[PDB]
């Protein structure tokens, strides 16, 4: 029986200015009785409530999360929360916290990339973008074009991965047409995260040529 | 507990013409008794003799890998080797087993950037490698200067990812200092791959200008 306490993402905290946190509970052999997940402060204030979900999974286990909306401003001005985890048949009761990180922070390194004609396929083209010693490795991409955010689904960014000096990286992929370079020519790959300033971003262009 | 079975590396399999698989065995609860990890094949051929190794990881976790030479013919005409693990408490023993991919085939297309000069450090430069719309998922990929092959902890690459068509991609990073590229501005993005014609291979070079 495990516990996992995740905190926001960059983009709902510093964007849309919503964040939630999930408290995921896998369960490898469940007896199927009913695991409560309660919310709740440090400072003993109110939680909002919580949406519930759970799943049986093809392996034979179940899974139970549960995402609790949190406020901005408490967020960023450091507050606990906590998820307390209890079943009946368990030995004692899983706790989990966070809160948002005081330890060691570094803004990412944007950088934004077209490849060239392919022979064969000179109406397609792949953009990427390196995003590079950042900490911690909390961090959500968008893609831009027409001063407009593109789908998620549209783009592809891989897990964070320590880079050899201190921090993480990640890269991510976006496939575009003719059709849309040649409407305007400039693609903008932006980077959310709680150690950038001014405003949490860092967003760096490309274009096709 | 849980088993894992790999397949052999490109490399190993194509340029070295040496591959080898792993049956790799994590056992979360260390417990007295010799861990068993048979080998055998599909077609009842003999195996030939295959590796053990045992080591205590930090988080008081064991961990047993076997590792198998195998034919380079034999796997490429469809072998199919097989991994039977016995705990000394548990009745019913874990089987894995791995063979060729077979699907359609598709051939990499590399593309390889330098980054600019990030405010503050100009005695280093991240190169990026874009390898894309490849199949299967299997592939080696290596990084050169002045001909010779860079060790493998110079460098880091993803998981390889679904495209928005039907290949797979994947990115690799590569940090470069001032002496190396002041001595021969040119590095060597290499990827070894299934369908890469002509001789299983396909690089593209880069410099930091
Ligand atoms: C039967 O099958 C089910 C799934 O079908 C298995 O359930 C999975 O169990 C594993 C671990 O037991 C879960 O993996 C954990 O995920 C956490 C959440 O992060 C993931 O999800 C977010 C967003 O969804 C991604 O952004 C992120 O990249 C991850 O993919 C991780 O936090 C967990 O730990 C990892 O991160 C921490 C740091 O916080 C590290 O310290 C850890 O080392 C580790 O890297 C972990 O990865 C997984 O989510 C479960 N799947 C589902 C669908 O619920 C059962 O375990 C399996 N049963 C058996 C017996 O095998
Ligand atoms: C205590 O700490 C140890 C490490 O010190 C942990 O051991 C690791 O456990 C995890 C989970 O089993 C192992 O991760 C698995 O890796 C497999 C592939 O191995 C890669 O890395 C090795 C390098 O040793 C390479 O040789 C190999 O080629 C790979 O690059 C994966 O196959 C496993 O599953 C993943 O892939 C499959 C696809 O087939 C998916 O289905 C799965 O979803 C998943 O993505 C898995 O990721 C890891 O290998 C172990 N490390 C070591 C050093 O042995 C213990 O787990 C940890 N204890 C606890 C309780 O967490």
């Amino acid at each position: 029986v495990s516990a996992y306490l995740s905190r926001p993402s960059p983009f709902d905290l510093f964007i849309r200015k919503s964040p939630t946190i999930t408290c995921l509970v896998v369960d490898l052999a469940p007896s199927k009785g009913t695991v409560q997940l309660t919310w709740s402060r440090a400072s003993g204030k109110p939680v909002q409530h919580s949406t519930r979900k759970e799943e049986k999974q093809r392996n034979g286990t179940l899974t139970v999360t549960s995402t609790l909306p949190v406020g901005t401003r408490d967020w960023i001005e450091g507050e606990t929360y906590q998820c307390r985890v209890t079943h009946p048949h368990l030995p004692r009761a899983l706790m989990r916290s966070t809160t948002k990180t005081s330890g060691p922070r570094a803004a990412p390194e944007v950088y934004a990339f077209a490849t060239p004609e392919w022979p064969g396929s000179r109406d397609k083209r792949t953009l990427a973008c390196l995003i590079q010693n950042f900490m911690p490795e909390d961090i959500s991409v968008q893609w831009l074009h027409n001063e407009v955010q593109l789908p998620d689904a549209r783009h592809s960014t891989t897990q964070p991965r320590k880079t050899k000096g201190s921090g993480f990286f990640v890269f991510s992929r976006l496939e575009v047409t003719r059709a849309e370079w040649e409407q305007k020519d400039e693609f903008i790959c932006r980077a959310v995260h709680e150690a950038a300033s001014p405003s949490q971003t860092v967003q760096r262009a490309v274009s096709v040529n």
